[PDB]
Parts: structure tokens; C-alpha cells; sequence
């Protein structure tokens, strides 16, 4: 399969004006400075960009291009967007399981994610971890060559590289560059776009497309490169690099100018001549689901350095609010010191799950890669996390919490109560993770996702009965406290709580008391804050807070997949 | 004045073995890949580096280098350090101010600032902003040039240049580059390190030395620089790059032996021949405070993105908050509703003051810089942001804030209690921001400064008597309620808020009341929180808060004079 393309008009401004080429089943270069259109050509075949203001037409061996062509051909990004925190092994076959087993067995795609491993060299790193800036592992050089294998699975016709060679050391830079050479032979069309290539890919090129500023200076072969400016008016004589030269009359030793002889050169008017010749998901949603989560759960325990950081910070809290309020009584001093621990937990909940923000911005630009290369839907990336860092990673602080804070207070000693406080506080810590997932999903830049929580639940602590006695607020603006998460887990958190106990030693309070502005008996005190003594009055709340989590995760599910990946 | 340095020995592993090599007052240059010592070269003969690792003699003119040398030669660093928001005839003034007016008048000085702006070429952009990130202003090929002419005030012998064309778009790097070698006409000695040079510049070259790897390659001037390796044994013929193929050797097309025959070349017998024989503050201190302020006043203003948005947010959260509790009455809800907002309201000083640690982490790399170059001592540097930075920028968050909040609720409506609140959230603002000061000055990344913060000011604001009722934890860890500033502020705004209330209308609570457990009359309310009724009791806070202050801001002065600046 060949690739072509002829009269491209890109605009947003024109960013890739008037470019036509033809390719070769072999390996190709898009040259040139990067403010051009060196990156824009680059999306364009590999159909990145958005095909709103293309004009062109980008014909693929005489047919125009489908539009399963973009799960025919795969694209190395830039920057490693390989799993860091997993084993090349796995990280072969987290790919090979989502585009290949719809109609064959495990064991027979077994034999692919080993065939490609000595053809990129691999073999001697194939059972060690990646490699990331939080962890060390399998050099730079090797993390580019997995990159490039993991799109190898699918058998591919059409092979590009973003700038395969940006940083990495370049004594490392032949092997990887002779490698896409020897892929070459078997019918693999590589169009990569190299980054200032010196000399020792510049022999090796079999076609170079030069692009800079959005108007096409050269296109042909390397070898008939040098032929081209001698005798075109730019003389680049001897202890001058010819790979360096062609950008030189570009930095001035006219900005048309340069190209405008290549109309009237010999190559356009025969590149041409075959451009006016030639113009004559796939697997299961339970088998998407249980491949992203077992990636996702893998790199969740794989790099347990903020993971288990938030475990020991749970315990230790729930260990000093243990040594604070050990052994609370129910003394005149109960209500002022129960329901502060009970704000202190529910708050605490709403504001530890301000890293949950960090969740859809790490792995943005790999699920934007993933998603438009057909690895899986967007509802089984966003459900398949879910079950994965945020069903494990918020119920262990409300068990793990729970558990040491509760029979250290003596809070009230049932068995039930002990579980609807258990409930309760992993419903906050579901419901205010997943505000804080909905307000930062599909965003590159945590700076106004985490200003935007912080000066939020701030507007939510205040409306949550304890600073406020919402019951005194005048209605024009008490409406407000049900726009607010952490006024259900304290009220179902106090209602749980305040149900039994008197609060007032050496009298009763029960129906016979003058002397009155006492709050001895403890449902007296839930009537000044307006919550409802009923049975209801508890699940009111968690019927509200399971209602919060699905109005806040289904504006999470909508930012991801109204999200231009382009 | 010329330099010279003889057997470099520089050990952290020597990073710097056995370089040797002499200048010339004319235009030098370091050059090589960036993994040796290429760096380290240029800090070494900068007297940057410490002086304990190194072994070698670094002799400038036959004389040993003195401990102001560094205040007599310039340093351009890498990174643009120059102040972005502010005209760069001010930036040029900024110099000028702290290194020259111990005699001189002012206006004599005034004429080198001139006599600067057209060697370098800047009169066209000397009356604006220079540019930042967040700002627009002169293009970036002169942000590099006002980097020289800083340097260039006081007078030079010698001017070092860290890579002074990284990111500069090199078709405009030739005029900067030019610029140097007719600075070297009045006996600049200027000794750079230039990074991957293409040909322009190394015409221009009155000497080099070439580094890699910690050893020696090459040091001799740029025309004998061809003849050297063509009669070494490694060939470097046409359409091949001179100043690109000195390095393929280290590339392999060992690691010692490409430098071992410049032992036994023509160079190295004959530049030992010369070292063989040639080895037979100051301005004011009421001066340094008036311009470092002038500076980061001017930089404060400036740049109103980030300042001015804390003032919006302080004005309408005490607008929600004038709202919520708008006329708070003496009823049942009376000490539930107002000691609430007092908690609020210190708390938030707590917690709005950590982006105080974004004040000596931006201008570190500019602080580093500008302490040992000789602009100020480190006592000038740090009381001059004080009161620039943290004087008018916490204190409005405080007056502008409670004038809105105080009527707007009734707290008490005197005209001292007006004061000893204005008093008192100004008292924990400074308290708050000097410690959030004190655990980050002297860093860098703000990770675990803001991570250590907020999970500080958690452990401080439950010690605050009011999530705790502080008289009622077991006293061996009870004692932690004095290590936190929000329990200063709360009760230094409770004690001047209930003491003449009585939440308890239809009956008196003075001395006469049966019928307990009441809380009836505000100061019944305070000795349950064992906060003291004596007039002392208030005042005893902020004594403490005042030595919460001065001993939190010493550190963070520590931190900066005990700060590894090389
Ligand atoms: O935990 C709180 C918090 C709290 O427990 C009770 C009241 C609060 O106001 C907070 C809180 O504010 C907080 C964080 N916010 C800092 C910015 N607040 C500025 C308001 O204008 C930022 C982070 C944060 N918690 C991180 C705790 N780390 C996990 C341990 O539970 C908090
Ligand atoms: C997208 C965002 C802004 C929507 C905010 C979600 C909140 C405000 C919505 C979603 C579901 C709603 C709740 C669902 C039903 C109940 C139970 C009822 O007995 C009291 C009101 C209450 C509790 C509703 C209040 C408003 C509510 C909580
Ligand atoms: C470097 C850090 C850890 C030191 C912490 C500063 C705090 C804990 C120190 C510094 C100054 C000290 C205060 C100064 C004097 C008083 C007034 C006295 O009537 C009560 C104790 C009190 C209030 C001290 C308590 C401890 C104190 C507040």
C-alpha cells in the first residue's frame, strides 16, 4: 500500500497551503523547521487532524481513505505514552488483547506479541518495568522502540513516527532509525517527520518531503536532494551540512519565494503527471472493560507511592482524632464535641478527594491517543477507571477510617449505626470525588481544576449545619444548602449519631423540663438544625448523594466524549 | 585583563579531571555536548561552583583570582532572569542603583545607563515591558540582550555567557553574536559557552575549548581548529559540518583516547610553556531596601492578574458571608451561628496564605543570581519583599475584608472590638504567610511545600476550640493546642465578641439561675472553652502571635542565608 496526497489546503489562516506529494512503500521524512506545517502534514495522512478545513484529497494507493484507516495505521506520538509503571511484556499485550481477539483464540495471538519482540530487539528487556520520572526501568531508547511495537500488533500497511528521535541521546539514535529501515523491507510504508537529522539517516532516506512555513519547498528522494540547490541559485559547497542547509535560506543565509521555483522545477511537473493519473468497536464491552481495568489496577499498585501515602495519612489522622475525642462523655460538652468530629470527617472527605483531579489529566494525551487509535470506547475508559481507582481508592478511607475512629470515641455502640456511618462516609467520598472527577475530566492543566474545588467546597462547608444553623438563614439564599455534598454526610452522619443520648447528667429531658434554651435530651438538638427526626430524615440524604454522584459522574462521561481528540 | 587556568582537578567522582588552557582578551568559547563539563567549565572560571572540589589554580593575568572577582565580571545565565514585568530602562536602572551610587551622584551614573542602551541596540525598545509568560512585550532575541547590559554597568574585565542562544530562533542569533565580538574590540574577555554552534558564529572565533566527557579534547583558536584532527587520524571531508563533527568522535562515528594524542600534539607542550611560566556590602542598607522593594513593588502591580484575584475573592466572599449571617440575632442560635463565622474567617487567613509560598521560589534562580553578584546582602532581600510583598498584600485581605463583614453581621457594634478584629485578622494573616514563608523559602518545586501545608494547617485548625472544645482533651496531648495559629486567632475573636451578650432572651443568667447546662450569657460560653475572661486573655494571643511571627520569620531568613548558592 502507497500513500498520496495533492493540493492540501489545511486552515484553522492557511496552515498548509498548497502541498502535494507522492509517497513510496518505503521510509519517508518530513523535514524542516517546526513552526511550519512539519507536525500539521504529519496528522494530516495519519488523519489526526480534524477533516473540517481539509480540502485536499489524501489518496491511499488510488482509493481515497476510509475511515477504518486510522485502526489500520498506526501513529507514534511524540512523547512516551507507554505505560511507565508496567512490564514490556504486559505493555505489548495491553494492546494486543483490544484490536485482535474478536475471532481468534488467546494462545494464537500469543505467537504476534512474540514475533515482534526480536524485531525491535526487545527480547532483552521484554520481562522488566518501562520507566518513568517517578521510577526507574528500561533505558530511553528502548521506551521509543516499545512505542513503536505496540501499534505493530495490527498488521499495518502505513507506519508513522512524531519525531521519533526527539531526545534520546542520539549515540542511541542509528539503531532505532536502521530499524525502521529493516521494517521497510516487508511492505511497512514509514512517513516519520525526523527532528534535525545530521547525516546518518540523511543516507538512509528512500523520499523526504521538506516543509516550512506552510509552503512545500522540496519533495524527492534524498539521493537527487543534493542535485537540487546547485543548480537552483543556493549553493551549499563543502564543511556545510546538506541536511542543515535547506533551512538556511529560510533563516536568510522571500518567504514564497524559496519555493516558488520548485512549480517550475522538474519534479513537480511529473509528480503531478501521476496525481492527474491517480485522481482518474471489534471486541467485547466485557472484554474492554476487563482489559483497561487490569492496565489501570496494575499501574495503581505498580507505583504505590501515593496510593499507600494516602493509607498511612488515614490511618494516622483516624489515630490522632482517636487520641482527641478518646472516650467522649455525655457531658454538658457533647454536642459541641461530637458534632465537631462529625463536620471534621465529612469535610475532610470532601477535601482529600481534591486528588482525585488527578485522574483524567495524567493519562489525557495517552486515552486521546488510545481512543482514537480503537483500543476501546470512551464509556469503557471512563468505566473501566472507575472501578479501578476510584471504587479502591476511596472505600479504603472510610473502612480504614472508620474502624479506628468509631469504638475509640464510642460513638454509639449498635451494629447498624456502626455501618450507616461506613456507609455514609464512603457516599461522600464517592459523591465529592466524582464532582471533583466532573470538573477536571478532559482537561490538560490541574492550575483552575484544583482553584475551582478549593474555593467550592469552601462554598459548601459553610452551608453544612455547623457554622451556620441553616435553619436561620433567611430563604432567599438557604436554598443553596442543598447544592452542597458535605450537608448530607453531616446531617445522615448526625441523625445516626444524636438519636439516643442525653446530654445532660442528674435530670431527664424527655417531656417534663422547665427552664428552657437547655438541648439536654439529643433529638432536641437535631430539631434546632431542621433535620427531620423520621427514619426517612437518614436515607433522605443518601438518596440525594447517590443522585449526586450520577449527575456529577454522567457530566464526567459527557466532558470525555464531547472532547475534540484531534 | 586576561584569564588562564592550569590542571583543573574538580571533584563532586571528578567531573572536571585535567583541563587546563589559557584565553585571550578577546572572544572565547566552550564548546562539546552538555553531559561533560561543559557547564561545569564555565562556573568553575565564573568562581560559580564552590570552591571545595576544585584543586586547580585559575589565574587571571598571572594574578590568583581575589574574592570580588565575581562582583568585577558579569554572568548571563541561561534562563532569562531578567524582571519581565517591568521597562527594561528600569531593569537597566535596577543595576545601576545597587553597585555604583556609594560616590557618585545620581545623575553622573545616569550616563552609562544611556551609554549601554545603543551598543546593545535597545533604544528602540528601552521604554517597555520586557515579556513574560503571562505578559506580552519585547521580542525574545532582546530579552537576551537586556540580560547582557545588566551585567555590562559595572565595569568588565571579563564576561561569562551561559549559553546565551538556547531557544532564540537562530535567524536571529547572528546580530547578538556579532554583537559580542564588537564588545571584544575594547577588551571584553568574553568566555562562553555556546550550544551546537552551525558556522556563523565559529568564523567568529578567537578561541575555543572543546569538552566532553570530563577530559580535555581540544582548546586552540577556531582557524587552526580544522588542521587539527585531519593530521589526528579522524577525517572530516566535504559536505560535513566542522563545528557538528568534533563531537562524533565521543559518538563513535575509546572514551579517553580521543583526547590522549592532545597530549602528545602541538598545543598542549607549548600552553604549559606560558603556565609553566606564569605560575613562577558597597552600598547602603536604607539604599538596598529602597530599590529591591521599588522592584518587587513595581513587579506587584505590574502584574495585577494574581493580586487583584485575591482581592475580588476576598470582597465577595465577604459579601456571601455578609449575606449568609446578614443581622445574626441573640437567639437560641446565637453562639452556634457567630462563633461559626469567627472560625470561618481564621481559618481562611490560614488557608488563603498558602500562596505566600509562591514568593521566594520564582525569583530563587533570580535570587541566587543577584546575592552573589554582590546586589544585596541577604538580609536586604528578604526585609525588602516583607514590605512589598507581604505587608500590602496581607493586610488588605483583612481591612477590606472585615469592614464588610462586621455591619453587615452586628458582631458589636463598638469602635475598639471594630479594631481588635481588624487587629486580629491582620495578626494571624501575617502569622499564617510567614509560616507557609518559613517551609518553603529556600526551595524550588512547590510539591511538598504546599503538601506539607495543607496537611499542617489541618492539624492546626481542629486544635482551634471548635471542632474540640480544647478543655476537654487529656492533657498529654492537649499541650499541641499551642503549636497552632488559628486557635490565637479564634479565640482572640471570641473573647472580643462574647462579653457582654446573653443568647438568652425571657429571663437573666447573670448571677441567679436554676436549671443548668444553660450557656445563657456569652461568658459562660467562654469559660466552657477555658478561654480566659481577663482583658489579658485577649492580648495573651497575640503576644503569642507576635512571637509566632518572629520566629517563624527567622527561619525563613535562615533559610535563605543558609542556602547552597553555588
Ligand atoms: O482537609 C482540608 C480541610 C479540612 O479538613 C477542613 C476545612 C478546610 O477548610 C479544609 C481545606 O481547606 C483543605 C484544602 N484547602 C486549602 C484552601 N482553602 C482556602 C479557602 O479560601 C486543601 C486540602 C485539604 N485536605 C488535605 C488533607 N490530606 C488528607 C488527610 O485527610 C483541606
Ligand atoms: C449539575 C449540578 C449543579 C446539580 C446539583 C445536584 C443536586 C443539587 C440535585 C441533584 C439531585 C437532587 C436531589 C434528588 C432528590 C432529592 C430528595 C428530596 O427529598 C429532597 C431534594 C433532593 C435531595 C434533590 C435536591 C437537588 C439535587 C440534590
Ligand atoms: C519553631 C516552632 C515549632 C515554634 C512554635 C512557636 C510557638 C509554639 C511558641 C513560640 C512563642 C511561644 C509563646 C510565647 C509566650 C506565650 C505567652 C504565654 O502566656 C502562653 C504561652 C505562649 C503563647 C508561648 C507558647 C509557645 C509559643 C507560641
Amino acid at each position: 500500500a502507497v500513500l498520496s496526497f495533492h493540493n492540501i489546503c489545511y486552515r484553522v489562516k492557511e496552515i498548509l497551503s498548497n502541498i502535494n506529494g507522492i509517497m513510496k512503500p518505503g521510509l519517508n521524512a518530513i523535514l524542516g523547521p517546526t513552526g511550519g506545517g512539519k507536525s500539521s502534514l504529519l496528522d494530516v495522512l495519519a488523519a489526526r487532524k480534524d477533516p473540517s478545513g481539509l480540502s485536499g484529497d489524501v489518496l491511499i494507493n488510488g482509493a481515497p481513505r476510509p475511515a477504518n484507516f486510522k485502526c489500520n495505521s498506526g501513529y507514534v506520538v511524540q512523547d512516551d505514552v507507554v505505560m511507565g509503571t508496567l512490564t514490556v511484556r504486559e505493555n505489548l499485550q495491553f494492546s494486543a488483547a483490544l484490536r485482535l481477539a474478536t475471532t481468534m483464540t488467546n494462545h494464537e495471538k500469543n505467537e504476534r506479541i512474540n514475533r515482534v519482540i526480536q524485531e525491535l530487539g526487545l527480547d532483552k528487556v521484554a520481562d522488566s518495568k518501562v520507566g518513568t520520572q517517578f521510577i526507574r526501568g528500561v533505558s530511553g531508547g528502548e521506551r521509543k522502540r516499545t512505542s513503536i511495537g505496540m501499534e505493530l500488533i495490527t498488521d499495518p500497511s502505513i507506519l508513522f513516527l512524531d519525531e521519533p528521535t526527539t531526545g534520546l541521546d542520539s549515540s542511541t539514535a542509528n539503531a532505532v532509525l536502521l530499524l525502521l529501515k529493516r521494517m521497510s523491507k516487508q511492505g511497512r510504508t514509514i512517513i516519520f517527520s525526523i527532528h534535525q537529522p545530521r547525516y546518518s539517516i540523511f543516507k538512509l532516506f528512500d523520499s523526504l518531503t521538506l516543509l516550512a512555513s506552510g509552503r512545500l519547498m522540496f519533495h524527492g528522494p534524498a539521493q537527487e536532494a543534493l542535485g537540487y540547490f546547485e543548480s537552483a541559485g543556493y549553493h551549499c559547497e563543502a564543511y556545510n551540512n546538506p541536511a542543515d542547509f535547506f533551512l538556511d535560506i529560510i533563516n536568510g543565509d522571500l518567504i514564497e519565494k524559496l519555493a516558488e521555483i520548485y512549480v517550475n522545477s522538474s519534479f513537480y511537473k511529473e509528480t503531478k503527471a501521476e496525481l492527474h493519473q491517480l485522481s482518474g468497536y471489534t471486541t467485547s464491552f466485557c472484554h474492554q472493560l476487563r482489559w483497561v481495568s487490569k492496565r489501570s489496577f496494575k499501574n495503581l499498585l505498580g507505583n504505590p507511592q501515593a496510593s499507600i501515602a494516602q493509607i498511612i495519612v488515614t490511618v494516622v489522622l483516624g489515630l490522632v482524632i482517636g487520641a482527641i475525642y478518646f472516650g467522649l462523655k455525655n457531658d454538658s460538652t457533647g454536642i459541641q464535641n461530637r458534632a465537631g468530629v462529625l463536620f471534621f470527617l465529612t469535610t475532610n472527605q470532601c477535601f482529600s478527594s481534591v486528588s482525585a483531579v488527578e485522574l483524567f489529566v495524567v493519562e489525557k494525551k495517552l486515552f486521546i491517543h488510545e481512543y482514537i487509535s480503537g483500543y476501546y470506547r470512551v464509556s469503557s475508559y471512563f468505566l473501566g477507571k472507575l472501578l479501578s481507582d476510584l471504587l479502591p481508592m476511596r472505600m479504603l478511607p472510610s473502612i480504614i477510617f472508620t474502624c479506628i475512629v468509631y469504638f475509640m470515641l464510642g460513638l454509639k455502640p449498635k451494629a447498624d449505626a456502626f455501618f450507616v456511618m461506613m456507609f455514609t462516609l464512603m457516599m461522600v467520598a464517592y459523591s465529592a470525588s466524582s464532582m471533583a472527577l466532573a470538573i477536571a475530566a478532559g482537561q490538560s492543566v490541574v492550575s483552575v481544576a484544583t482553584l475551582l474545588m478549593t474555593i467550592c467546597f469552601v462554598f459548601m462547608m459553610i452551608f453544612s449545619g455547623l457554622l451556620v444553623n441553616l435553619t436561620t438563614i433567611a430563604s432567599w439564599l438557604s436554598w443553596l444548602q442543598y447544592f452542597s455534598i458535605p450537608r448530607y454526610g453531616f446531617t445522615a452522619l448526625q441523625h445516626n449519631e444524636f438519636l439516643g443520648q442525653n446530654f445532660c447528667p442528674g435530670l431527664n429531658a424527655t417531656g417534663n423540663n422547665p427552664c428552657n434554651y437547655a438541648t439536654c435530651t439529643g433529638e432536641e438538638y437535631l430539631v434546632k438544625q431542621g433535620i427531620d427526626l423520621s427514619p426517612w430524615g437518614l436515607w433522605k440524604n443518601h438518596v440525594a448523594l447517590a443522585c449526586m454522584i450520577v449527575i456529577f459522574l454522567t457530566i464526567a462521561y459527557l466532558k470525555l466524549l464531547f472532547l475534540k481528540k484531534y
